[PDB]
Formats: structure tokens, C-alpha cells, sequence
RNA sequence: GCUCGCUGGGGAUACUGCGGGCCUUGGGACCGGGAGAGGCCGGGGGUACCCCCGGGGUAGGGGUGAAAUCCUAUAAUCCCGGG
């Protein structure tokens, strides 16, 4: 078929958001970028303008190193952290639709225990 | 009348006590088909989390209201093959 495509893994939370482009068994890593060099203030690296930015700058490389077709995976923190997907994580995909990236296949990934390690926090819980 | 009562006799037998007899309603015993995270012992699994090694890959990762401490060039975060 001679069509090269590849996997665009997503991690997504409250406080970063990287894209991380690899082949497609994902032995290989293509390109990784995330907000934290796109973006200066710590608040707004999880933004989904640094998600657009971030997921914009792998496009360019993917598709430079020569990938047209990709499969999304994204991944909230999941464990025993958070179970939900920041707000950076459909900008991303949005946004590597627009650089001009064949998008197959989405799938979320995010690990759920099946009861078990404990959460930080306490009994309690965080109390601010 | 009071000394809250004691004592010698006679009568009663509904009730309570005592002795005997006859029952099953309360409660126990037993058989039948089922229900349940009831308990103990043994044997096989579930992902998740952590660590270690071998590959990919650069400069960030984490965290907060915002930051900083902290991890990271002795190759981190992240992806993959294994223990």
C-alpha cells in the first residue's frame, strides 16, 4: 500500500498537556512536543492555545519526516490520579486535523485500576 | 380502734405451692428443594501503581490561586520490548 502512518499519543491533565508522535508500533519516536516550551507561564502551559501550538509543531515535524495518517490515543493521568482528560487534549486533536494529518482511529487510553493503589491526599482529601 | 401481728381448732378448694396422670399451641430435633460479600484453609487470576535493565528521543518534567522546593544532561517527562 506504501502509505506511512503512525500514532499520536496524547497525554492530557490539569497542569501540562504533551503530544508525542511515534511510529506505528511505537518503538520509535517521531516527534515530542508539549506546552511547557511553547508556552513561558506555568498556568498556561495546560491551555488549550499551548494544546494547538504544541500539537501544531508536531504536525510540522511529522509531516516534514514524511507521515500523513495518524491514530490518536489520548490519556488522562488515570491510577490513582485523575480519571478525566484535561482541556487540552480535543484542541490537540483539533489541531493536528488541521495541520493536515489523516486522523484514524481515537481511542482513550487512560488506566483504570481495578481497586487499586491509594489516592494522596489523605482521609480527608485536599481542604483549601 | 391501735399495738402493722402470734397461736389452738373446724370448713372451703376458685387461685398459687406440692405429688401423679394426659396433651401440643411456645421452644427444641429431623427430612426435602432452594438463597446469601456468614467463617476457615488451599490453588489459580485482574488491571493499576512502584523499581530495575534494553531500545526511541531531546530539554524539560512536576506542582500551585501564583510560585517555589524537588526530578532532569550520569539523557529526565513520554513510547516500546522484558524482569
Amino acid at each position: 500500500k506504501k502509505e506511512k502512518w503512525g500514532i499520536a499519543h496524547i497525554y492530557s491533565s490539569f497542569n501540562n498537556t504533551i503530544i508525542h508522535i511515534t511510529d506505528i508500533t511505537g518503538a520509535e519516536t517521531i516527534s515530542r512536543w508539549s506546552g511547557g516550551m511553547v508556552v513561558k507561564a506555568d498556568r498556561d502551559e495546560p491551555s488549550p492555545y499551548a494544546a494547538m501550538l504544541a500539537a501544531r509543531r508536531a504536525a510540522e515535524e511529522a509531516l516534514e519526516k514524511g507521515i500523513v495518517g495518524v491514530h490518536i490515543r489520548v490519556r488522562a493521568p488515570g491510577g490513582s490520579k485523575s480519571k478525566t482528560p484535561g482541556p487540552g487534549a480535543q484542541a490537540a486533536i483539533r489541531a493536528l486535523a488541521r495541520a493536515g494529518l489523516k486522523i484514524g482511529r481515537v481511542e482513550d487510553v487512560t488506566p483504570i485500576p481495578h481497586d487499586g493503589t491509594r489516592p494522596k491526599g489523605g482521609r480527608r482529601g485536599r481542604r483549601v
